[PDB]
């Protein structure tokens, strides 16, 4: 499996290799449809692959897939889900691996655990959504049933304060920020959460668009990706969004071996891949 990883053991953070394809001419597949494909986020595919049209990639032209990436500044345990790059990272205890799986999202810094875990879950709407739609005119059960139609998917993972790790009955929303819902993932994929996660893993959330490392060789890669509150506009350059480097990737990227240009270029570039420092 390509978002299927072996664990360093040496502290080398730095997984996985890219890919790049090519459109058929005679494409008729929007992006998500790729993205999909390679267990990617769509967020993701739109930052390596600058000019890409969402609606259709255009035939012949290539596209990057990002499946090379730094490990977050964490602990190897449990679930880490790093919102900023729209990515849910899990350190099963029966491997020495790690799987990183695309998701979207609806918390920023908190950490809590796996409490249960249904296949078939129900959707309990909240209060507000119920005013919302009964003056709609749009029916809505205080209880969703589970099944097909049901949006939060075939799985769910439950965390606590509300919260779960689930599915989507939808056709696109993994790799955005969407209104409703927590953390949804594609279908096979909250499925092989569903099966391989125990009750009572840890989970984590962090927000941490720019990741570095020193590896044990002594090279030094950088990865940075937009920030989660980016517009569109911000996205395409029509207005800025800020990126600062906290005081952990600042002890890799200001060392006296970088080349710093290449550092403004990951900055403004905020193509999701990692990139050599030095």
């Amino acid at each position: 499996n390509a978002v299927t990883y072996p664990l360093p053991t040496d502290g080398s953070r730095l997984v996985g290799q890219n890919q790049v394809i090519t459109i058929p001419d005679d494409n008729k597949q929007p992006l998500e449809y790729f993205a999909a494909k390679y267990q990617m986020g769509l967020s993701n595919m739109l930052e390596a692959n600058p000019g890409v049209d969402t609606y259709l990639p255009k035939g012949g032209s290539v596209l990057n897939i990002p499946q090379q990436l730094i490990l977050p500044d964490t602990v190897h345990e449990g679930i880490i889900i790093n919102s900023a790059e729209m990515r849910l990272y899990y350190y099963p205890k029966g491997t020495n691996t790690v799987i990183v799986l695309p998701i979207g999202i609806g918390p920023i810094n908190w950490t809590t655990k796996v409490e249960r875990k249904k296949a078939g879950p129900t959707w309990t709407p909240t209060a507000k959504m119920h005013a919302e739609y009964a003056a709609a005119g749009n029916p809505l059960p205080a209880v969703v049933p589970a099944g097909p139609d049901n949006p939060m998917g075939l799985y769910a993972l439950y965390i606590g304060r509300l919260y779960a790790i689930h599915g989507t009955n939808a056709n696109f929303g993994i790799g955005l920020r969407v209104s409703h819902g927590c953390v949804r993932l594609r279908n096979d994929d909250i499925k092989f959460l569903f099966e391989n996660v125990p009750v009572g893993t840890r989970v984590q959330f962090i927000d941490e668009p720019v990741k570095a490392t020193t590896e044990p060789d002594g090279s030094r890669y950088i990865e940075v990706h937009n920030p989660l509150s980016t517009t569109e506009a911000q996205f395409q350059g029509g207005e800025i969004v800020p990126i600062t480097l906290t005081q952990p990737v600042q002890a890799v990227t200001s060392q006296s071996d970088v080349d710093q240009n290449v550092v403004e270029q990951a900055i403004q570039n905020r193509s999701g891949m990692p990139v050599r420092l030095n």
